[PDB]
């Protein structure tokens, strides 16, 4: 429940609903996991 | 030379005009880089 947002290293990965979202953003280069 | 694909191993890129457009798609982790 609610909106959490976490940390890790250079990536910031957050809980939508029951979803795993992972953004990544270095820089140019921006990588999006979706699990 | 002109507008082809180039795949190496899992990394497909591909040249747009004199930009190196470089992505990455292994599942659920899809990485796009813009260079």
């Amino acid at each position: 429940r609610g909106e959490c947002k976490f940390t890790v290293x250079g990536r910031t990965a957050l809980n939508t609903x029951a979803v795993q979202k992972w953004h990544f953003v270095l820089x140019g280069y921006k990588c999006e996991i979706l699990a």
